[PDB]
């Protein structure tokens, strides 16, 4: 097809709707239409550009800004496919996913997927409707399209199920981010932070050193995998814009280059039009259209997800962390911390109704394997109970982790035989994100209570449990001697203490096995 | 000429942007462009059509539904002008106002303006962009457009400041309503009621007799002025659809007629394009564009409004409505109702510190002249005070109108020397809509209090007042003997009692005079 | 991409050197080079074009006129292959032969082959030299090119032995003619007539009705097979330029279209460059270059020729055409004409030294089977001898055909016992073109002489012969009694009388057999 206006060669081409988003790379071989040799022209900066009179050109020298953001990869895919002309609610452009995101991040959970796109439109080119184009078909496309013995799948492989009917021409930048939001001071919206980061990068804004915006953007950048992909424009500029020496200059070079390097780079609601509408016979239009779901079947499969994000070690070394000796409580209590290393973290104490030097069991430790921020340190500690009133010279207390917003603690910590109510000093204690935990349902197998001590306040240490949660090795204080604890005592724990789901957890070996069924990890 | 496809003759014509909404009646004389003598032909549902090669046709047999609704005429006008391609925030299509609404309703206040439009699109026709059309100008338009000595105003008179670049072709119905919402059980949104009324009318829905939807639609219809205007389609059908025997059939006749009577009838965001974009020189584009505000000046004037909606009689006959004789209160109290007739309404009692048979002053009465529902009966009455504990055989009480939602009472009513606490029986008492009233600011010139009566509860009758409100002749009870009342006593009155604004009020003669400066009233 | 400058996609492509002359149709699949993604832009007649920085563009809006003309097909082929960059003396572009000429004309002899080409160059595109391109090879081409186990033949099949290094871009017309010049008033050169015919066709000249040039061009056209082939330019124009109603307008449409339809259409001396020069190792360059002769072997076969263009009937009916009765010559003479029909032609009389009613032998007759104009009537007849002075009342004469320019007579005709010196009246007597004849070498087997008649002038009839000529059945007069005739008598015959070559002649059966080995005749 004819004339020298950039983009003209993309018009009326078949498109791989499962390929890249609005890129020439996903155009398919054969032109579908013969657009006629008569040409129109337009003047741009002193020069003439020609294109077929059968196309319409609308100059719009301006920037379209778009964001698709989601915590859920499948919703991201849907959002990215909206308003490009493909009827149905298909997840299109599957090949762009691996352009925009690592295969690991696609499959990881707790990742936010953002595509922040700035389209530098020079002009839009648009074709006539199906019924006009019907008389403009190239010979072998017309034959294949209208042959009833040419099956839909072949037709769609040869020509694409959709063709380019309208396109924005110029250059586009895609600032795509896989963000670990749980690590990210998450007050301001991710999409706004992404916008600002992109705009600072290309110099549309300057961020003042030491600002709140700088903090927010630095957090985004250092806790995301970020790519910059250019469709159209001078090639090999994106590495310099993203990282390299002078990003604002490299960007302005790409921007000023657009007229010489313009390509199809964006879609509107009318961009992709089905080839079936071009068929002569209604029966053929319909049979081709009916076949689209099966053509798309492979592309509509979900991305596989890694739900098992906590690496468990159920038998770490247990070290003694106090006895209730001197407390005057009838029962003996000893507590034990698990020793932690290699990024494994404590979630609770192991408790015993005795004074032994050795733990009766093990408190598991968990590691945030994929560094998603699903484990986060507590913001502080509060008292479930202390021995005020017992008159004993030494002090005995039950403490709770105060979790940061969105997280939960899995077990309390006793501080026994102390000089003053010293709070837990447990650098490797963490709370676990809500998403991985279930609210406590049962409280069973009482470890201990303070009765006999003669303290005003009361406490009993109980083993929490939930539907689907790991059989806990930890305890939670209830401020009374109810046996068993009632649903009011269980309600009190909601939002603060929880149990960790089996679906979020795996041992060293279960993790190896689960991961070996996910490509590129 | 330009082929036989309906709509083609509208394309590339100047448009009166101050005329009707997307109608051929507002096309302007001179063709702007030479579209080539070459024609395409197209088959559209069994019929053959021709049109210029340079235009694009998109067939889409479907209905677009749109609503612009507002309580404020100027906002309605803005809403109606959105997304038709005219940059700026201009109020377009001023001539449609008198098509859609009576001149009275336009100027009345408390009216909700709705345009509910159903566009029956057969196809869209669209032109090239400005830059392509630049080489396709007719000779005299090119000369005038580009001549620097041809002033903007003439150019705009001759050609229109905007031209039709894209249009929907078929037929449109405009179901336009001037609704008196204060009379209208206003729980469900007006726009939804308007939608349902239109849809029932043309048979897209059926409304079940005795339903909630029927009540809502009946209320809409009998408290609105409603018009149905057709652009395109067989003429003289709107009367039968709106009123006459079988509106669903009359509508289906208009709908099936559209192929023979199709015209330009709707605009999209790209429909109206400025002629200035067609000028060769940037200086000329700019000077033409700068002249647009003055071209539009007359059209942007506000619609004149009737703010004075209450007809006041400040000196009606006062009739006695009781004394505190037998109450044992130190002070004497007598109260007087104004006599009401001819749709004039009582808003409060006149109160006196004496036992006279004659009123010392007058309590004004007000008439809802334009039947806007700005006066509405109270939903009930509650007691500010009674004489419980005084031990007197007869009863004495101060009552407040409980206003319906959105209204306010202007004065309380005493019930004095009664057998049981009988509530006021005042068929012509009304509350006044919020919009016409100001919250009470002062409480002055105490009329009376009950001290001496020996009742547990206390009351003092005070004259309310506000900045800009008519000097009240009524009273309000405060449940204590504070002298003067404090800001807590004044706060208690907020949302219940108010004073009526001078701006909402006029005497018989002021109303005649004010109305004589509004056309058609 | 490689930019939008027409021609760019042809650059650095393999070329089928045995295909068409400078056409995109003979480009071969895989691009050889990676030209860099950096693009220059250039202004060409108001329009902007892009192309790879590594290529050079030279605009030169002009017409190159070229003719390759030859009587000999193999020389035509050589001429057409000159100055395109292919070292050696190869006959290139063999596929253009059947584009330009019918297969019959290719194989026929006495055909003049002309290609008259008018190349409308817009620009040249040129690549770097071999040594620069060596670092720009695509991966698989580099691997194959430099792999010593990849044989030359495969390499050449996959990539082509030569690539496009420099090309003219625009449109070319090829006015190709297979001319039967022997039918063609051949005074002015064929190449000039071809030039004028082409130039009149496209309107670069107008030829005046009734002119010498009109006669010459009409003769060319009606005695040639003529084709017009366009490389580049608006397609489907050549039929109208060649034949149809307005050829000068159709040509001007093609000419003004060139900018929109420009392609590679001409080669210069640097256009085709060998792939072997791109190989890293000199040993590899050499082995690839050594293999070129065998790659080209099939293409260098000669076109099969039909040299046997006279259909002979050696035994036609012989009818008596006079005796020398009454002449007084000692010897008897009788002569016989062969009867002619069906386009067979007489070349001479049979002569006898007797008075018999029956011929002692046969004079062959010949037919111009392929209508090449190898036989042409004589322009007149002159006397070798008459019986003036014998005093006999009746007359006796020997006549010679005066051949038209370029032809020869094979035998004389006696006119015996006539009333007045009446010249031969032999409508079917012809001379034979020079090309098929050999000058007379011997004169043997005297038939007769006039001695005894007593005529001033003398004559002897001798049988002519030559190396390679058919043993003649005809005679030639020598104006004396030399026995045998001397080399002066033989010289006198040169340019006028000749003998017909065995190589030009075949009987009905030999012709059938010879023709059955030539496809499509």
């Amino acid at each position: 097809q004819l004339g020298n206006l950039p983009g003209v060669t993309s018009m009326g081409m078949g498109y791989d709707v499962n390929g890249l988003y609005a890129s020439p790379e996903s155009l398919l071989g054969q032109p579908l239409f013969d657009f006629g040799g008569e040409l129109d022209s337009i003047e741009i900066e002193g020069r003439s550009y020609t294109f077929p009179r059968s196309m319409h050109v609308h100059t719009y020298f301006h920037s379209d800004f778009k964001q698709d953001v989601s915590k859920e990869i499948e919703e991201y895919r849907e959002k990215m496919s909206q308003h490009v002309g493909v009827s149905g609610r298909y997840k299109l452009f599957s090949a762009s996913l691996s352009v925009d995101f690592t295969t690991t991040d696609q499959q990881l959970t707790e990742i936010t997927y953002s595509s922040t796109r700035e389209a530098h439109v020079l002009w839009y080119i648009s074709l006539p409707g199906a019924a006009t184009l019907r008389s403009m078909l190239r010979r072998d496309f017309r034959d294949d399209l209208n042959n009833p013995n040419m099956p839909a799948m072949e037709l769609f492989k040869r020509y694409g199920p959709y063709y380019i009917s309208e396109a924005a021409v110029g250059g586009r930048l895609d600032y795509s981010a896989a963000s670990k939001t749980l690590k990210m001071d998450s007050s301001q919206s991710l999409s706004t932070t992404a916008e600002m980061s992109y705009k600072a990068l290309v110099g549309e804004i300057k961020i003042e050193h030491g600002s709140e915006m700088e903090k927010q953007v630095n957090s985004f950048r250092s806790n995301s995998t970020i790519r910059l992909t250019a469709t159209g424009g001078k090639p090999g500029m994106t590495d310099r814009i993203l990282h390299g020496p002078d990003s604002q200059q490299a960007f302005s070079q790409w921007a000023e280059s657009l007229l010489d390097y313009a390509t199809l780079m964006d879609f509107s609601t009318e961009s992709l039009q089905p080839i079936w509408a071009l068929a002569d016979k209604p029966e053929r239009r319909v049979e081709l259209e009916d076949a689209f779901p099966e053509f798309m079947k492979q592309s509509q499969q979900s991305i596989p997800k890694v739900d098992k994000v906590l690496l468990m070690d159920a038998r770490p070394p247990m070290v003694k962390a106090g006895e209730d000796s001197g407390s005057g409580a009838s029962e003996d209590l000893a507590v034990f911390n698990p020793s932690t290393s290699n990024g494994y973290k404590m979630v609770g104490q192991f408790g015993q109704r005795n004074h032994a030097s050795v733990a009766d069991g093990h408190a598991p430790i968990f590691k945030d394997l994929f560094d998603l921020g699903v484990l986060k340190a507590p913001v502080g500690w509060q008292r479930v109970w202390d021995d005020a009133g017992s008159g004993k010279s030494k002090d005995y207390a039950c403490w709770r982790a105060i979790p940061p917003q969105g997280y939960r603690a899995l077990g309390d910590v006793m501080m026994l035989a102390t000089s003053g109510y010293n709070p837990p000093n447990l650098p490797d204690y963490v709370c676990v994100h809500q998403s991985l935990c279930a609210d406590v349902q049962t409280l069973q197998n009482r470890v201990w209570w303070d009765k006999g001590t003669g303290a005003r306040k009361d406490v009993s240490l109980w083993q929490p449990g939930a539907a689907g949660a790991v059989a806990s090795s930890c305890f939670a204080g209830v401020p009374n001697y109810n046996n068993p604890p009632n649903s009011g005592d269980i309600e009190r724990l909601r939002g603060s203490i929880a149990c960790v789901k089996t679906s979020a957890i795996a041992s060293m070996q279960e993790m190896k096995s689960m991961l070996s069924q996910h490509q590129g990890m």
